[PDB]
């Protein structure tokens, strides 16, 4: 299998978990294994806001102080004195991965325990999200806080995205959303054939953690759903993006 | 395993594809192996029937003559003089398999030819309907004339009856007449524990083919889709239920 070569290569843990929703045919390896999902929980966090708010909700305008600002807020920081719509943070949480929007969205939906419970309301028993940004990024081997497997993060992406769990207009604010993220051009984006379209989301945590989840479209066909796990044996080891470039490629290939 | 140990003992081969539409998890054995697919085509045939009729099309009345009737009508014969509409064709071809009513609708929808086209529509590339009722229950081993997979039969009736390609109002009229069917107590329905809910649709060919495509709803949690396919080597060979009956006991225990 070229998965073990890949991670005899970069030295490092793959989790892979691909589903061609028009066939049924899968990819996997180490599909049900854990990895911290850090950022990659942007996504369905957004998923369950959609579910509870209205399009026009979404123009409801947040203040926040200096205060709330965590450790990366490209966006965020720059609105401070006058805070964003919901509709905006949505937006900076996922195609900026901005971490004070996604602690400020995680607020409106009643904090990880709620997400966690609502997760746990579309069938997804393995997700489990405990903290905010950033020290939900810090998950110690062993521990299954804020962590997940590639199976249930592709399965829960899937459900809010290709499934009934959202009406479509919301499904495709989502999913427009993803498809112009800024932060994945080096990953599954650069695994995939020219004529397909991606909607991902990364995620970079402790010991080398190095995900992307997305829903890809060939030219002509049925999505993909994709996630791509990866981690390393050293807290402060160092990922590499072209890991996941390369598992892509198989994935495809193997498709 | 537990499969090859059964296709031993009930001298059979055996094709499996479930899928847990809740958790994405697989059981698969010879998913990919060709089978006549026999009655099962019926509920794929009443997709695309539902897929081009309106609710008010389905009661348009259907007339045929003692001519029509083929060699196992056990609704359409005490029908002969006043005709039936479409809505009662569907509810005899899947509650019943009645042959006369499977080739009325088959007529209806543009014959075996248009209903392949439909299906290559909706993603399915390996189901290869060609002939009528109830030639088209004797296939030679090699050919790949009315055949499909167990993948594939589970995949196109998730289609239809789980996912969007039809109408919910639509979608519902299927499940209904198939979670009333009359032919399949000794199968995938004497396969799952009590509290279980089935909608199946049965069928049996040449060769001892006797197959079940079902979509089955666990007390508490989300269907399941599931293809038992069978068949033995000799032409005149006869098929034994319990072979899917203990097929579909190892498919739940592994789920
Ligand atoms: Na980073
Ligand atoms: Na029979």
């Amino acid at each position: 299998d070229d998965f073990a070569k890949l991670e005899e290569q970069f030295d490092a843990k793959l989790g892979i978990f691909a589903l061609d929703t028009g066939t049924n045919r899968t990819v996997t390896y180490r599909p049900d294994e854990r990895f911290a999902f850090a950022s990659t929980i942007k996504a369905l966090t957004v998923g369950v806001l959609l579910q509870q708010k209205s399009i026009e909700d979404l123009n409801q305008r947040i203040t926040y102080t200096r205060d709330d600002l965590v450790n990366y807020n490209p966006i965020t920081e720059k609105h401070v004195d006058t805070g964003m719509t919901l509709k905006e943070l949505a937006d900076a949480s996922l195609r900026y991965s901005d971490n004070t929007a996604q602690n400020l969205i995680l607020k409106q939906i009643g904090g990880p325990e709620s997400l966690k419970k609502e997760l746990r309301k579309i069938g997804d028993e393995v997700t489990n999200p405990e903290r905010f940004e950033p020290e939900l990024n810090e998950v110690n081997p062993g521990e299954t806080q804020d962590t997940s497997t590639a199976r249930a993060l592709a399965t829960s992406l899937q459900a809010f995205a290709l499934e009934d769990k959202l009406p479509s207009e919301k499904r495709e604010l989502l999913i427009d959303w993803m498809k112009r993220n800024t932060t994945g051009d080096a990953l599954i984006r650069a695994g995939v054939p020219e004529g397909w379209e991606v909607a991902d989301k990364t995620g970079a945590g402790s010991y080398g953690t190095r995900n992307d989840i997305a829903i890809i479209w060939p030219p002509k066909g049925d999505p993909v759903v994709l996630a791509v796990l990866s981690s390393r044996d050293k807290k402060d080891a160092k990922y590499d993006d072209k890991l996941i470039a390369e598992a892509t490629k198989v994935v495809l290939k193997a498709l």
